[PDB]
């Protein structure tokens, strides 16, 4: 019998209203069984129900109608279409239109050995015992691997979840536990309250031995953090941050959080950073747990931002959800942007607003290529949907919202998002709904925002000044006809007020009130565009940075560094003039422009490390250390100062040590020796630990000692610092061991494999091993992480995007083309191919220019 449905999307005429999910997981055999009951109505007569199911063995399906004495069951025949991830349920007679029915399905499955679906997670107690837990990760399309369902985000429904478990385990889910009942064969059945109407991807449940801590918000919501017993003492920071951030969002959106509780659970094995399941947010342990003695300043910032992101989704994603994955940015761009809006208020000590523009420069790297996609773009299959969780949806999405908020004003933007969330509560939206809500305040936003969401890329704005006359032009910036409504901003030598000008056309002109010495567009880098200055413009701005760099803000200095190097790539500014501009950094003190200088200069030597360019590579590295020497020498070997001062210290000391700057190497060697001689008991300053460990791991004894401490560590920061240091070894047997062991997952968890593979891909001697490992183990890596996942994208780019020869380019094209349906069409593959093509052209054009410039410098 042929399958009676030939589309990837489900039929629109059978709608669920409520699910009752009964799940029994047997953690000793890894088998699980379920009974799903789904209440549906049909709007057109049909005897066939199509729904999603993947890797579930269906034992029986029945169709119920009526209740009590009028209950009429009818058996259903089951057909499956595994490629479409669907099942078809066939009734002996047609369903009556508009009447309620309940589909009852009994099935079994095996706990996934991946990081998605209903999957197995493990950890070892400090006492040595292996413990097994079971957790969920469904977004985007994995709910169908745990229970059969209408697994598309616009088929919202309420869910009543029941879990049968052993008495030794605890179960938690989206809603509060309302009753626990003893059932047959020594099991306990937990009943959770019914959820509000929501998408299937937000269902969650965890069977574990977790401990918890709790705190109640001003609104009466019970917030808890869950973690393994050995790590619950690390939960207080995230618990306090979650309460503050949930209270912030309730007041900000004027819409209370609707559930009685909110849980934040640290899972021992987790693929992404975190997930926003309504009432049960989940995290990597490194994204939630803070050790006041060993955690880094960057990890404190990261936990705060991750918690802010997941809590923003309770409104942007959960309460209001995109209608389909083509508009995933409505969830992700908003949640990413709301991290900065909220944390700027709740944790002013972190000064997170200063870092926001960095996300925009990240998006511009990918968005300058032809392989970029518009923010809103069509997707159909699960691999294509997973590809939407990328820097375009998250970072470009947040950046265009920041640009829109600055254009409309914060208050008008806030009014628009409140109307949007209120109007579409418990429903789904598309792009046009957001523009309609923003326009309902009091400005047409649709034409402008369609230019930023329906076209890939961004514009280059060119400025030409002749006395008081300021000529403006826009063109698509591309490496290798578009038109936007660009909300320009500028300051000048005579006015530090932020001036605004909306450029809606190819060119325009404005007349300054009086002549100026300089003009600087894109103030604070709040706009998603880059700027070129004709004539003496770049000389004026170079002179400004060299003589009075505090004339513009730290973020404005970072924007000039980024844009100067971006203009070299398209032939608008020579590499010599951009390097001449970078010389001002000898007097720079602030983290954002120093880090932006590193973001532009470091990749140049990473390309050289993989070429026969030893002499120029050494000279370029010596130039970089000489450039930042005074700032490096000023660093104290302590944990003193602001979060920015701590992050700047850590990276400068690590950079100096990696490049053999003897004063820093000698000090790191001394700390490592005393730390090792004290059997690793001694508390080192966290901010110098990366440099200390990276130096210490350069000997066989130091590498072995560092690895010996890894198994006992309960600190996510310390484990990450050890992994980084071990990956800097130049012993290829140890590099291959790190790849083999993290791939296996026993001594180093597989959740660390993508980072370890990229770090070894960036090791000056070990980089060929990482690309070789990815090719050899491709099938197993795809099975573990999934085609289209951000993890696979990061592995592809991490192992190949610093190649710069035609031979390496053909290796990449030839390998990925050979995969056919198992990877040849990945967007990350086209992105890395275009990046290598740019690297080839850039090195061919600029290598000798840099060699000559270094000799003159
Ligand atoms: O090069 C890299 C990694 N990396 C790339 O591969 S491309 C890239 C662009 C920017 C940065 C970066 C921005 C800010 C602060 C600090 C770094 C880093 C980076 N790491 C080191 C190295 O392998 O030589 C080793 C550690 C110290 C830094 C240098
Ligand atoms: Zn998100």
């Amino acid at each position: 019998t042929p399958f009676p449905w030939n589309k990837i999307r489900l039929p629109e005429y059978v709608i669920p209203v409520h699910y009752d999910l009964l799940i029994h997981a047997q953690l000793t055999t890894l088998t699980f069984w379920g009974t799903t009951k789904v209440e549906i109505t049909a709007s057109q007569p049909t005897s066939t129900i199509i729904l999603h199911s993947h890797h579930l063995q269906i034992s029986r399906a029945t169709l119920r109608k009526g209740a009590g004495e009028r209950l009429s069951e009818e058996p259903l025949q089951v057909l499956e279409h595994p490629r479409q991830e669907q099942i078809a349920l066939l009734a002996p007679e047609p369903l009556l239109v508009g009447l309620p029915y309940t589909v009852v399905i009994h099935y079994a499955g095996q706990l996934s050995e991946t990081f998605h679906g209903f999957y197995k997670s493990t950890y070892r107690t400090k006492e040595g015992e292996l413990r097994i837990l079971a957790s969920t990760q469904f977004e985007p399309t994995a709910a169908r691997m745990a229970f059969p369902c209408f697994d598309e985000p616009a088929f919202k429904a309420s869910f009543s979840i029941k879990i049968r478990r052993e008495p030794r385990h605890l179960a938690i889910s989206n809603m509060p536990l309302v009753k626990s009942v003893t059932v047959a064969e020594g099991l306990i059945e937990d009943h959770f309250d019914v959820t509000v109407k929501m998408s299937t991807y937000l269902v969650a449940f965890i069977i574990s031995d977790f401990e918890s801590v709790s705190k109640i918000t001003k609104s009466g919501v019970k917030v808890s953090v869950y973690a393994v017993p050995d790590k619950i003492n690390q939960a207080d920071y995230a618990l306090d941050a979650a309460v503050t951030l949930l209270e912030f969002y309730e007041d900000y959106f004027s819409i209370p959080y609707p559930l009685p509780k909110q849980d934040l659970a640290a899972i021992p094995d987790f693929q992404s950073g975190a997930m926003e399941n309504w009432g049960l947010t989940t995290y990597r342990e490194s994204a939630l747990l803070f050790d006041a003695e060993k955690s880094s300043a960057s990890s404190k910032l990261g936990i705060t931002m991750t918690v802010a992101h997941e809590l923003a989704h309770q409104w942007f994603g959960n309460l209001v959800t995109m209608e389909w994955w083509n508009d995933l940015w409505l969830n992700e761009g908003f949640a990413k942007f709301m991290e900065f809006v909220s944390v700027s208020v709740t944790h002013p000590e972190l000064k997170v607003g200063d870092y926001f523009f960095g996300k925009c420069f990240d998006a511009m790297e990918v968005d300058a290529l032809q392989s970029s996609h518009p923010v809103s773009t069509p997707v159909e299959n699960p691999a294509q949907i997973r590809e939407m969780f990328d820097d375009v949806s998250y970072d470009k999405g947040a950046c265009i919202l920041n640009m829109l908020r600055e254009y409309l004003s914060a208050d008008a933007f806030k009014s628009g998002i409140v109307q949007y969330l209120q109007k579409h509560s418990y429903k789904n939206t598309k792009n046009e709904d957001l523009w309609d809500s923003m326009a309902s305040i009091g400005v047409d936003v649709k034409t402008m925002m369609n230019t930023w969401t329906l076209q890939r890329g961004f514009p280059l704005i060119t400025i030409t000044v002749r006395g008081r006359n300021v000529h403006m032009k826009q063109e698509h910036y591309m490496k290798g006809g578009y038109l936007w409504h660009v909300p320009l901003t500028f300051i000048t030598s005579k006015s530090d007020m932020v001036h605004r000008f909306l450029l809606k056309t190819k060119t325009d002109v404005l007349i300054l009130p009086e002549e100026v010495e300089w003009i600087k567009f894109n103030v604070g880098m709040n706009g998603y565009y880059i700027v070129h200055y004709e004539d003496d413009g770049w000389d004026s701005l170079t002179g400004l940075l060299k003589g009075t760099h505090t004339a513009v803000s730290s973020n404005d200095r970072a924007s000039l560094i980024n844009n100067a190097f971006q203009l070299v790539s398209i032939g608008k500014l020579s590499i010599e003039k951009a390097l001449d501009l970078s010389l001002y950094l000898k007097h720079e003190t602030e983290i954002m422009p120093v880090f932006q200088g590193l973001n532009e200069l470091i990749p140049m030597y990473k390309l050289m490390e993989k070429r026969d360019m030893n002499e120029v590579e050494t000279q370029f590295k010596a130039f970089l250390i000489r450039l930042l020497r005074d700032l490096i020498d000023k660093q104290t070997w302590t944990d003193e100062g602001s979060v920015s001062e701590r992050m700047l210290r850590s990276q400068l000391l690590l950079l100096a040590c990696v490049h053999n700057y003897q004063p820093c190497v000698q000090r790191a060697e001394g700390y490592f020796r005393k730390w090792k001689e004290s059997n690793g008991q001694l508390s080192l300053p966290v901010d110098v630990t990366l440099a200390v460990f990276a130096v210490g791991a350069q000997s066989t004894e130091g590498w072995d000692f560092l690895y010996s401490k890894y198994q006992f560590s309960l600190s996510s920061t310390e484990k990450s610092q050890i992994e980084f240091a071990l990956c800097r070894t130049q012993n290829k047997e140890k590099l291959q061991w790190l790849l083999d062991e993290s791939f296996k997952g026993d001594k180093i968890k597989t959740q660390e494999f993508p980072q370890i593979l990229t770090l070894i891909g960036r090791n000056p001697v070990g980089y060929p091993l990482a690309w070789q490992f990815l090719r050899k183990n491709w099938n197993k890596l795809v099975q573990k992480f999934e085609l289209g996942s951000s993890s696979i994208a990061h592995m592809v780019m991490g192992t190949t995007n610093q190649f710069s020869t035609r031979t390496r380019l053909e290796e990449v094209k030839g390998f990925f083309s050979s995969l056919k349906e198992n990877g040849s069409q990945l967007r990350c593959v086209q992105q890395t191919i275009e990046t290598i093509e740019e690297n080839i052209g850039w090195m061919d054009k600029n290598f000798d220019k840099i060699r000559v410039w270094l000799q003159s410098e």
